C-alpha cells in the first residue's frame, strides 16, 4: 500500500533472456515498468526530492529542461505530484505523442522556432534554456548532461537492484547512452561488488559522444549531438555503434523471441549484445538494461515502411 | 529473477488518493502497471494457460477474439510468448495505435469491411468470428463476455490481492464494467473474507449492460452492446452511469490531483466515486482499480477540442 505513485518508482523485474541468447546466462532489467513508463522516473524523481530536501527547490521553484522525450514525460510527473511548475524546453521535432503526454501532465513547454543556420535546433534550445534560466526567477534547471544527481540516481537505483538481484559474477554490462548517467551510475554500483565486470556502452551510429562521425540518425533515445560531461570514458571498456535499421531489428527479434515489446534503445542492445557475443566466451553473465516501452516507436521501429527506408540508409550495404 | 516477462503479470501496486479523496479512505488498484499495460493481462495469461493446461490448447490450436483493444494487445503479447497463433477479428473503427501494436505482436487480424444496416459492426463481427471458427480447424475462442475463466481471473488476481492487502473493512468496491469478468470475479472473491462490502459498477451511459437506452458513446473500454453472461446482476449492490465528458473530467482530474494518468474508464470511476461520496458516510473505505493508461486517450479524453464536443454532447445540460 502506497502513499503515492511515486513509491511506486524503482524495484522493476528482472527477467532472463533464455529465448535470444540459449548460450549465455542474459538477464534484462525491465526499466519501463517504472510508473511513468520509463527508465527516466529515477533520475525525476531522485533530482527533484534531493533539490527539495536541501532548499534548492521549494513549491516556487520553476523547474526547467531542454527534452522532448522520456525524461519530459518523467519530469512532467514528478512536477505535478510534487505541486511544480515545469517548463521544457523542445522544438519542432517533437512527435504529437510525447508533446501531448507532457501537456497532459501540466507542464509548459516553449517550443524554439528558428533552427540555426544548417537546419539543427540543438544551439536554438541550449540559447533558450539560458534565457528562460535568466528570465524566470527561482528556477531549477535539471541540466540532464552534467548534473551528478543524474548517475547517483541510477547508482542508487536499478545499479543498486542489480547487485542485490545477480550475486552471481557480472561478466558483462551492457547499455545504451545519451547523458550517460545510466552507464556511469550503473557500472559504479556493479564495479563495487565485480570489479572485473566489463562495462559496455551502446550507441548511436553517429552520435558524437565517442567521437563518431556525425550522420542523420533517427530514433530517439539513444546518442548525443554533444559529449556529456557526466561522462568519464576511462571507466567503459568497450563501445559498440549500431545504427537505426540494427536497433529496429533487434527490437523486433526481442519482441518475436520473448514477448517483450521494447523502444528503440532496446533494440540497440539486443544488436550490441548479438555483436558482443561474437567475442566472449560462451556462457558468460550479460546484465543489460531496457528503458522504454515500443509504444511510441509504432511509426519508427515497427512500421515496416520506416524499416524499409532505414535499410536503404545502410551506406554501401545498401 | 523471472524467466519470462509472465512473471510479472499482477502483483499491481495499491495506491491512497489522499488528495482526491480528503475524507474518504479510497484505494486504488493499479492495473494498468501489468507488463503489458493493461488489466487485460490477468485474463489473457489466466484463460491461456488453463486451456494449455487442460489439453484444449496446444501449439497447433489458433485463439480467436472478435477485440480491438485491450484484450486483443494482451493476448497477442501471451500468444506470442507461448508460441501461439491469434486472430483479433476487428473493424474499421479500430485505432491506428492499437492496430499497430497487435500488429506488432505478431497476432492476425481480420477487419470486417460490411457494417449492418445502420452503421455499425457488431452484428458482422460476431458473424465473421463464428466464420472463423468454422473454417480453421484447431481453433479456441476466447469467448470473453461468457468464459467463466475471464471473471476467475480476476477472482485470483486482483481480487485476491485486493482482501491479502486491504484487511481492514472494505465498505464500497467501485469497478467499471465491459464484459464484467473484473468486478464479477473480484467482488466474489472480496466478499468471501467482506461480506457487507457493496458492489459498485460502474457503466457508461448508453451501455446496455444495466437495460440503459443506447446513445453514441465515444470512450472505449467501458459499456457494452450486448448483456454478457459473464453477469449476475443480483451480486450488483449499485449502479452508476457515466457520460464522455464526465469520465473525461474524471481523468483529467485524477492526474491533476494525483499525477496518475489512466485511462476513460479510470476517468469514470473516478466521476462515479464523486457521486458516490454524496451519500455514503464520511471516513468510508472504497476500493477500485485503475485498469489502463491515459497514453492511448490523447486524442479522446486529453484532447481539448475532443472535451469540448463532449460537453456539447451532455443533451438538455448543453
Ligand atoms: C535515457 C534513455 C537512454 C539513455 O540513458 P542515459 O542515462 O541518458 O545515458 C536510452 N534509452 C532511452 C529510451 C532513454 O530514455
Ligand atoms: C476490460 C476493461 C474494462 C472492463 O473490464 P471487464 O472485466 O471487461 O468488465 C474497463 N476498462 C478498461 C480500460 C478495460 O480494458
Ligand atoms: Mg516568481
Ligand atoms: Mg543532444
Ligand atoms: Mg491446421
Ligand atoms: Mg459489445
Amino acid at each position: 500500500c502506497h502513499d503515492s505513485l511515486l513509491d511506486s518508482v524503482g524495484q522493476t523485474p528482472m527477467v532472463q533472456l533464455h529465448q535470444l541468447f540459449p548460450k549465455h546466462e542474459v538477464f534484462a532489467k525491465l526499466e519501463y515498468m517504472n510508473p511513468g513508463g520509463s527508465m527516466k522516473d529515477r533520475p525525476a524523481k531522485y533530482i527533484i526530492e534531493h533539490g527539495i530536501k536541501h532548499g534548492l527547490i521549494t513549491e516556487n521553484t520553476h523547474l526547467i529542461e531542454s527534452t522532448s522525450g522520456n525524461l519530459g514525460i518523467a519530469l512532467a510527473m514528478i512536477a505535478k505530484i510534487k505541486g511544480l511548475k515545469l517548463t521544457c524546453v523542445v522544438d519542432p521535432k517533437i512527435s504529437p505523442t510525447n508533446l501531448k503526454i507532457i501537456k497532459s501532465y501540466g507542464a509548459n513547454v516553449e517550443m524554439v522556432e528558428e533552427p540555426d543556420a544548417h537546419g539543427g535546433y540543438l544551439m536554438t534550445r541550449i540559447a533558450k534554456v539560458q534565457e528562460l534560466l535568466a528570465t524566470i526567477d527561482d528556477a531549477y534547471w535539471i541540466n540532464q548532461f552534467a548534473n551528478e544527481l543524474n548517475w547517483q540516481s541510477h547508482y542508487h537505483g536499478a545499479g543498486t537492484e542489480i547487485v542485490e538481484t545477480i550475486k552471481q559474477p557480472i561478466d558483462y554490462f551492457v547499455a545504451p547512452v545519451s547523458t550517460t548517467g545510466s552507464i556511469m551510475g550503473m557500472s559504479r554500483k556493479i564495479k563495487e561488488v565485480h570489479p572485473n565486470a566489463q562495462i559496455v556502452a551502446v550507441d548511436a551510429k553517429g552520435s558524437v559522444i565517442f567521437g563518431d562521425k556525425p550522420i542523420n540518425r533517427e530514433l530517439p533515445g539513444i546518442g548525443a549531438s554533444r559529449v556529456p560531461e557526466i561522462l568519464n570514458r576511462s571507466e567503459i571498456n568497450q563501445v559498440i555503434h549500431v545504427d537505426d535499421y540494427q536497433s529496429a531489428l533487434g527490437c523486433r527479434k526481442l519482441i518475436d523471441y520473448e514477448g517483450i515489446f521494447a523502444g528503440g534503445s532496446t533494440g540497440s542492445i539486443i544488436a550490441a549484445i548479438e555483436q558482443l557475443i561474437t567475442s566472449i566466451e560462451e556462457g558468460a553473465t550479460i546484465v543489460t538494461i531496457l528503458p522504454d516501452r515500443g509504444d511510441r516507436y509504432l511509426d519508427l521501429v515497427y512500421s515496416d515502411t520506416w524499416l524499409e527506408k532505414m535499410k536503404s540508409r545502410q551506406g554501401v550495404k545498401s
